[PDB]
């Protein structure tokens, strides 16, 4: 399908280290789809060459830039800044449907399943379950969606100063509408349940098709030992990532 | 409506205190439905009679009596006392549709729009949020549905050695199948996310209508100051429940 694309995102070289390694992640459990991320001019030539390997499409996303249509909003609404990046994904046209999914994603199984949902449709997340967690979603692009999007962005702001209260509020009859808007939570496993209700991780988590790296620390501000191929509580998915970022990635940094 | 319920548990004094404070806080936001409570023999003649006079009707279950269809079960999963004990609300085919709620909650609404759901409907858990929290869940009663639960408590056990896995994995349709069942996390507020996901809580959770204090500690295992009317993070909803223990509860205690 060249009409529909997992979508990632990275502002930075430390978030584009999760781009590359979600990103490898996909092409490792053979998605059908195009590959695309959104990067802004702050990430790097090495990791921007990475990028244009390891994806179909980098889209790069200026959101200082006056010339984008997100500028004012984030003049206004500096908090905003990532999301409004983020919100260029809608911009995305050129595909009919796409999943988007948090450069601090891990994709452990084929998830090409998730284009038979549609906009919006999104995991629950821990936490306010009753919101769905924006690290994982099914989305149609759309210049009146993005437009709109904004619109709110620019008008209300977001109730949690990022993406996730602000796609939430656009998308609120996601609680309450529509079971297959739903994505089952092993589509966006959060690292944090993977030890916060753990006998359920138990039971379930050998299901995991994505994990999703939330809080503070993010894979990559791990200290890896490539030795005993283990990072530095559960690491088994750090491992898989920093597996993943050790084998595919440097050495694909390395070659640019 | 005579034939259908509010249901709570209590195994004992500590916990009577919660079942008294709901069935205070339903009767409070005006329920039209009967208040129905399952206890134990543990429970002392005080609390007994308190609860005599807050439910219309106590159920004495006790799965240590060789005579109860779910002591055999005790017998072979200790870890399942409570959770067999709970089951009995399964028993209560005096009524026609009940909605469990578990001796730590408390309502701040009315919650009789709960009985246009069918069995079972139930609020995500946050946490894993694919299960859902069987602190409170609309059900059916049924003899057969008891003696299936407890057919899989023998057999199975409970993923997490409570009541909440083994309602999960009976009632597995739950994540994926038909949205009216998953029930407004407001209906089942865990205390908890009123301090995890803050922002949400702060968007959202001035709908509250039913407080759950999950965790170790619960509001009886605070000390409250009855002249500053305040307990000893956000106590709001643990004065709440302090101010009708204070109030309609310990006068009864003392009226017996
Ligand atoms: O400084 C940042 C912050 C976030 N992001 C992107 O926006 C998403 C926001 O999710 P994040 O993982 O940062 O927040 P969390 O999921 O931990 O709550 C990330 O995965 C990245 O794709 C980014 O590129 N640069
Ligand atoms: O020792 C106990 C433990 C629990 N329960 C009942 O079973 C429910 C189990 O939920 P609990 O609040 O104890 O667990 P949590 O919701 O905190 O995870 C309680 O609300 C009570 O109704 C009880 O009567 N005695
Ligand atoms: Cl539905
Ligand atoms: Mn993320
Ligand atoms: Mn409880």
């Amino acid at each position: 399908m060249t009409d529909q694309a997992f979508v990632t995102l990275t502002t930075n070289d430390a978030y584009a280290k999760g781009a590359l390694v979600l990103g490898s992640s996909l092409k490792q459990h053979r998605t059908s789809r195009r590959l695309a991320v959104l990067t802004t001019p702050q990430v790097s030539d090495t990791m921007r060459k990475a990028l244009e390997i390891v994806f179909d499409e980098v889209i790069t996303v200026d959101i200082l830039d006056s010339g984008d249509s997100a500028h004012l909003t984030l003049m206004k609404r500096p908090e905003l800044g990532v999301t409004l990046t983020k919100l260029h994904c809608w911009s995305l046209t050129q595909y009919s449907k796409c999943v988007f999914m948090d450069a601090d994603t891990l994709v452990l199984a084929n998830i090409d399943d998730l284009f038979e949902r549609e906009e919006l449709s999104a995991a629950p997340d821990p936490g306010w379950p009753d919101c769905f967690n924006s690290g994982v979603f099914v989305y149609q692009p759309s210049v009146e969606t993005y437009n709109q999007l904004l619109h709110v962005a620019s008008e209300q702001g977001s109730f949690d100063g990022g993406d996730q209260g602000l796609l939430n509020t656009f998308f609120n009859s996601w609680a309450t509408t529509d079971i297959r808007k739903h994505l089952p939570f092993i589509y966006n496993l959060s690292s944090i349940s993977i030890y916060s209700y753990l006998p359920a991780f138990k039971a379930f988590g050998a299901n995991a098709k994505v994990v999703h790296f939330l809080g503070q620390t993010k894979p990559w501000n791990y200290t890896y030992d490539t030795k005993t191929k283990s990072v530095r509580t559960h690491p088994q998915f750090l491992n898989v990532w920093w597996d993943i970022f050790t084998t595919s990635v440097v050495p694909l940094l390395q070659q640019f």
